C-alpha cells in the first residue's frame, strides 16, 4: 500500500517513537517537515490534523491519528503479519503484559525523564537546578525499580525486546547522549545492559542516523 | 467463570476507570481493599503484584496487570463480546480512532486534572495557589480544544461513548463535584452537554455509590 505519512521533524522524541516502530514493523513512510522553530505547528493549516499543536501526526490511506503511542498501537495492529511480529506481542495475553509496561513508560517514567528532557535541551527559561533535581530523582526512583525488573527479565516485559522498550528510547537517548545526566542509566547494571542492548537495534539507530540527514 | 480480583479503593481514580470498566464491560468482580491513607498500597505482599506501589492491580486466572488503561484494554479484548461491545470499537480503525483520545486522557488531560485532583482532595500539605492556577490554565486550554471537538461529534472519538470518555470521568467527577473547579466543564456549553451525558451513565452511577458505601 501507500506509504504512510508522518509529520514533524526526526528530533522529536514523539516522532521519534513512531519512525522507530515504523522501521520496527518494515512500514514504509514520507515524512513531512513542521518546522518548530517557524512555529509552524502551532498555525491554523497544522492544526486541522493534531488539534494541540503538537507533533507527530500519522496519515495512511484509512485514518488520521495523533499521539505517537496511539499511532504504534494502529501500526502494530494493522501490520501485525509483518516486520517484527512480536513487537506488541502476538495475542491478548502477551499484548497486555507488554501493555502495562507502555503505560508505565506513559504515566511513569515519561513525565520525570520527558520533563528533564524538555528543561535541558529544548527550554528557553534558565535552567532551575532545583527543579532538575526534582526530576532526576523522581526517575532514579522508576529507575530502581526497572533495575529490580531487569535482574529477572532481559527486556522491560519479558525475554524479549517490546514496544515497551522500543518507548523508552526517546527520552533515555536524549538523556544519556545530549545530558550530563546519563548515570541513571549507566551506573544501574541492569538498566545499562538493557539500555545498551535496545538502543543499538537496527532501528533506532536508523532513527538517529535520520535526524543526521536533517 | 470466575471473577477477576482488583486490588484498591473506590475513591481511588485508577480504580474508578477500572471499576467502570468492568461494569460497562459486564464482567463480574471481586475487590480487595486497599487502604490508601494506611500505606497498604506499600506493603511487601502488595508490592509484589504493583511494584510501584500504586492501585489498581487485577488478577484473573490468566494474568496479573497494573496500570489502569492497560487493565482496561485487556478487559476490553478478553471479554470484546461481552457487555458494552463497542466500548474500545470493534475493529482496528474504530480501536485506534477511540486510543488517540484515550493517549489524550493519559498525556493531555490527565496530568493536570490530575494534579489538581491530587492538590485539592488528597494532599497532605496546603495547596501552593499558583501551582492551581498553573494546572487550572492548561486544563482549560485542553477544555476548549474538547469544546471544539464536541461541537463536531457528541462524544470525544465519534458518535458513540467510548473507553476515551469513561477515562475521563475519575478525575472530571472529583473536579465538578468536589472542588471549586467545576466551572471549567460547566461554562463551556459542547464540554458541559458531554459531561452531563457521560458521568450520567449507570456504570458511573454505580462506581460512584460503591464509593460513597465503601
Ligand atoms: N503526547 C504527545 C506529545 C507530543 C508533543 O508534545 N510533541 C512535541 C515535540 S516532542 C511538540 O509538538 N512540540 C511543539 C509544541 O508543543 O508546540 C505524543 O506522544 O504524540
Ligand atoms: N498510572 C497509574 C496511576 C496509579 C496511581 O497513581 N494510583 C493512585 C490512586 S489514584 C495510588 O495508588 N496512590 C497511592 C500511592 O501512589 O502511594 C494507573 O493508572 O493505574
Amino acid at each position: 500500500a501507500t506509504p504512510v505519512t508522518i509529520y514533524g521533524p526526526p528530533l522529536s522524541t514523539a516522532v521519534s517513537r513512531v519512525l522507530a516502530t515504523l522501521i520496527e514493523k518494515d512500514v514504509p513512510f514520507h515524512l513531512i517537515p513542521i518546522d518548530l522553530s517557524k512555529g509552524e505547528q502551532k498555525k491554523p493549516e497544522y492544526l486541522k490534523i493534531q488539534p494541540f499543536g503538537q507533533v507527530p501526526a500519522f496519515k495512511d490511506e484509512s485514518i488520521t491519528l495523533f499521539e505517537s503511542r496511539a499511532i504504534c498501537r494502529y501500526i502494530c495492529d494493522k501490520y501485525a503479519d509483518k516486520g517484527n511480529k512480536s513487537l506488541y506481542g502476538t495475542d491478548i495475553l502477551s499484548k497486555a503484559n507488554i501493555d502495562q509496561w507502555v503505560e508505565t513508560d506513559g504515566q511513569t517514567f515519561g513525565p520525570p525523564s520527558g520533563d528533564l528532557v524538555h528543561d535541558l535541551l529544548f527550554s528557553s527559561v534558565p535552567v532551575d537546578e532545583a527543579l532538575i533535581k526534582k526530576n532526576v530523582d523522581k526517575l532514579a526512583k522508576v529507575l530502581d525499580i526497572y533495575e529490580q525488573k531487569l535482574g529477572q527479565t532481559r527486556f522491560l516485559a519479558g525475554d524479549e525486546f517490546s514496544f515497551a522498550d522500543l518507548s523508552h528510547l526517546p527520552n533515555g537517548d536524549y538523556l544519556v547522549n545530549s545530558t550530563d545526566k546519563g548515570y541513571l542509566f549507566t551506573s544501574r547494571k541492569n538498566v545499562n545492559r538493557w539500555w545498551t542492548e535496545i538502543s543499538n537495534r537496527e532501528s533506532w539507530k536508523k532513527v538517529l542516523e535520520m535526524r543526521k540527514n536533517a
